[PDB]
């Protein structure tokens, strides 16, 4: 399977950006985004079951972000809103089968990311 | 050092379509990000497509997803862009460019250049 990113750059704070990834190559599986701010470790921003209904967002952004699925066109987006300084990182869509394995990253599918930076 | 060859684009009617392709030559990593910025008439240059070479990632601009697919020949170096559906303002130059970062890539300042091919889109 393969990840297709779309969306990102360079945004004033308190706006929005609006990401994308489309997996291409399980009818049901686990996919969203994890970020990594230059100089701390990975985490997990929000997920959501394509093919089924729950999401998850980390309490950080819950209530700024939305993630969203297309099932049919096996793609998720993130619309991210009033961005932070804190926010500007590195966004990684990525997959698993599992929500409960996906939250860890360690087994899951990865993208290269797009830049996030806010001024 | 690393030279971008650039072939394709031209002209088309708009709602049809193009190819772009870019072969390097030189000093390459074993994996490393390849793809297209373009120029718009009166902007500056902006990222379009990426493709890790030697991997299976891509990156688009949101103005150019489902249209646009980039992919690969890693053995020759090569990447294409078959751009459908082809709008007026999808009229720019577009420039090849790589580097050893996919990150880094997407800023352009730190990148090798291409030439730059133009494309126009005609109604």
């Amino acid at each position: 399977v393969k990840l297709e990113e779309s969306g990102g750059g360079s945004v004033q704070a308190g706006g929005s950006l609006r990401l994308s990834c489309a997996a291409s190559g399980y009818s049901t599986y686990a996919m969203g985004w994890f970020r990594q701010v230059p100089g701390k470790e990975r985490e997990g921003v929000a997920r959501i079951n394509v093919g089924g209904s729950s999401t998850w967002y980390a309490d950080s952004v819950r209530d700024r972000f939305t993630i969203s699925q297309d099932n049919a066109k096996n793609t998720v987006y993130l619309q991210m809103n009033s961005l932070k300084l804190e926010d500007t990182a590195i966004y990684y869509c990525t997959l698993h089968r599992f929500a409960n394995t996906w939250s860890l990253g360690t087994l899951n599918v990865w993208g290269q990311g797009t830049q996030v930076t806010v001024s």
